[PDB]
RNA sequence: AUUUUGUUGGUUUCUAGGACCAUCGUAAUGAUUAAUAGGGACGGUCGGGGGUAUCAGUAUUCAGUUGUCAGAGGUGAAAUU
């Protein structure tokens, strides 16, 4: 039917990555971050910047031949937060409303089997 | 060693007295409970109890291959980077 890439979306709390590869992931087709759409550091991870990022990502994809994508959402993971950033849901919604068709959706947040020590110290970050 | 042989050492037997040893006979012959104390044995277990090895798991960081291209990071907001 359609020709699938894989939209590997990394939505942290400081930025939002929209990166579409082939199925293998060794070939990158389009990579637009929320920081290429705004000039303020404070909203690099905003839903607005992620939606704009997906439209440019979506815009670049049609001219290469990608008509549909699979979604691999991840949060920062590791020792840091496992919840996705605010930009991951809007960039995903933008892709569906941009004419790209969506296949499988998966969370690929890296999750440790206990892991190494987390930054911040014993008492946490005191504010 | 108490006696008394007129005496004093006598003298060693005698006589008596403990103290043991054997035989025999008497006897209902002789060992308190097993603590809702404890200790110990034993039987199926049960535990993230301990020690020594051994095998996972993803993650983190660093590096090699790739791939694209302008930002990335981080914060309440930034800057150092
Ligand atoms: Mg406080
Ligand atoms: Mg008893
Ligand atoms: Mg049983
Ligand atoms: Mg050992």
């Amino acid at each position: 039917s359609q020709v699938f890439g894989v939209a590997r979306i990394f939505a942290s709390f400081n930025d939002t990555f929209v990166h579409v590869t082939d199925l293998s992931g060794k070939e990158t087709i389009a990579r637009v971050t929320g920081g290429m759409k705004v000039k303020a550091d404070r909203d690099e991870s905003s839903p607005y910047a992620a939606m704009l990022a997906a439209q440019d990502v979506a815009a670049k994809c049609k001219e290469v031949g990608i008509t549909a994508v699979h979604i691999k959402l991840r949060a920062t993971g590791g020792t840091k937060t496992k919840t996705p950033g605010p930009g991951g849901q809007s960039a995903l919604r933008a892709l569906a409303r941009s004419g790209l068709r969506i296949g499988r959706i998966e969370d690929v947040t890296p999750v440790p089997s206990d892991s190494t020590r987390r930054k911040g110290g014993r008492r946490g970050r005191r504010l």
